[PDB]
């Protein structure tokens, strides 16, 4: 016998289309390979595409697919249809896999909703963790919507038990207004910001401050990005830069990497295609999820029966005596992903057990800890601490220096041809400079003060000079 | 909702609760017709909608009636209690005012248990 899975997806049409699809047939194919899961039976699915919107239409897709009859449903991929869809599973005892994060139904849990990705409380509570391990008492978090605050929320509750000040900021929707944002940035000192916004902006956003240069080994730059490798990678700095993120995407266990260039084979055989600056080829969390769902539907499938075929009204309210079993074997399926360890609490289908592993650019990584959800801030690393003779980053910087004129430590040189460049003057300070450029390679340019004092209060509180 | 377009009137009212509001507009937007929402429901951010007719006051204009007020009274030393995350939507920016000022905010949140609030 074979089994039927239905999968509905809602994306623009007027570009190709989503490669969750893609990666949905390839872990299909892999499966129907595989005979070491289930010999007997071979995974067979009907593909439908729909524009996005107009739920209605999602509506008529749901009934054409209960017509047949499947023993789960992917998508929609927008909170409109998702609502309808769970209110008919329910009606029908249908349980439902859903690979994408939605509202919760906090005034009733639906006992057929199933997702698998971690929370933004549980973001929420990793980054108190680190940033905690990182004692600082000041920190500048920006969002740009509402549901970032779901994620950000238990930093919002950080000052109510701790001496923690925040500035928080929030992005208007567009790429351009983070513009007027960063010059307020300059406006205002501050050097602690966290930018907790989705991966596609990351990019662009990068790309910006580069563009104005706010990197330096001055600032310590973090995200709320659970994945750093698929972002643009252009961050080979030797001027010193704070890069630090988070990692879900396991990478040893060899066997992980052989599927995970099996897939970066598989997309380049295809022709290439446009991006917004994501490396193309590497893979990306929505769809590893949606392979160890695919993997879950596997699992439950093997210890279940035949299928059994069933027609149906969508505006029936008869129960299809088979979606409780499913569902019940379901609650207890457990397995090792993509995304590491899956398991689900005996009150929600929400994913438990979540990896979080912390990493930072130093090679222009490194492991430093783990976050687990029965412990805390797991340490694992203390870090080998390395301190060098010479403490300078191949010398890639051209120095800011101010000086004035004052005897014998700055005069002109005694010529009578113009003056150019760096050496239009000489003394003990540009001595100084040579010296300790020898010592510790460094590079620098001379200025002059534009005011051409030591500086001075005027009984303002501010400062001159 | 289809016993009402069966039926058929002019238009509808409600539902209260908004998660079966989403569906009342999905049908009420099929075939396009009118529909008014009694209170506050989350705007659709990825679509555009004309059938949306709420009556219920901005979060905006409340928002910026508030930091107007905070700014006319001058308290540079204030803080803020919300019953959740969700409470934080109607007053982004009185937390965002300190960029363009210095008002000392603090900030603190209500359990879901307030009938025992006494410790906070």
């Amino acid at each position: 016998q074979v089994l039927r899975i239905g999968g509905i997806f809602e994306t623009v049409e007027n570009e190709p289309v989503n490669v969750e699809e893609l990666a949905f047939k390839f872990a299909v194919t892999s499966i129907n390979r595989n005979r070491t899961l289930m010999p007997n039976t071979t995974l067979t699915y009907d593909i439908q595409r729909i524009n996005l919107f107009d739920s209605f239409e999602a509506s008529r897709r749901a009934c054409d697919q209960l017509a047949l009859g499947v023993a789960a449903l992917f998508g929609p991929s927008h909170s409109s249809s998702v609502s309808a869809v769970q209110s008919i599973c329910n009606a029908l005892e249908v349980p439902h896999i859903q690979t994408r994060w939605k509202h919760p139904s906090v005034d009733s849990r639906d006992l057929f909703y199933i997702n698998l990705y971690p929370d933004y409380a549980a973001i929420s509570r990793a980054v108190l963790d680190l940033v905690l391990y990182y004692n600082w008492k000041t920190v500048t978090v920006v969002y740009e919507d509402s549901t970032g605050l779901i994620r950000l929320q238990e930093l919002i509750k950080a000052p109510s038990r701790y001496n923690i000040k925040i500035k928080i900021r929030q992005l208007p929707p567009a790429n351009k207004d983070a513009k007027p944002l960063l010059k307020e940035m300059k406006k205002s000192k501050e050097f602690y910001v966290i930018f907790d916004c989705s991966h596609e902006t990351a990019a662009e956003i990068l790309k910006q401050i580069l563009f104005m240069g706010m990197m330096t080994e001055y600032y310590h730059y973090f995200f709320t990005t659970l994945d750093l490798f698929a972002l643009d990678l252009e961050l080979y700095r030797y001027s010193g830069v704070n890069m630090t993120g988070f990692r879900l995407l396991n990478i040893d266990n060899p066997h992980v990497s052989s599927i995970i260039e099996k897939w970066s084979m598989e997309r380049l055989q295809a022709p290439p295609r446009p991006e917004t600056g994501l490396l193309d080829g590497m893979m990306t969390t929505e769809a590893a999820l949606m392979y160890d769902a695919v993997y879950m539907v596997a699992i439950a499938s093997h210890r279940a029966s035949q299928l059994t075929v069933s027609s149906l009204q969508c505006h029936r309210h008869k129960p299809w005596r088979l979606g409780p079993r499913f569902m019940n074997l379901i609650k207890e399926a457990r397995w090792d992903g993509l995304t590491g360890r899956i398991t689900f609490n005996k009150t929600d289908g929400l994913r438990k057990d979540f990896d979080l592993d912390i990493i930072s650019l130093k090679e222009e990584w490194k492991k430093i800890g783990i976050w687990n959800s029965n412990s805390g801030l797991n340490m694992t690393d203390g870090n080998r601490d390395r301190s060098n003779n010479i403490t300078d980053s191949l010398a890639n910087r051209t120095l800011i220096v101010t000086t004035i004129l004052e005897e014998p430590y700055v005069m002109y040189r005694k010529s009578d041809k113009p003056l150019y460049g760096n050496d239009r003057f000489e003394g003990y300070c540009l001595d100084l400079l040579k010296e300790l450029s020898n010592i510790l390679g460094f590079l620098y340019d001379v200025k002059l003060v534009p005011d051409g004092k030591y500086g001075a209060q005027n009984d303002k509180g501010e400062w001159n000079g």
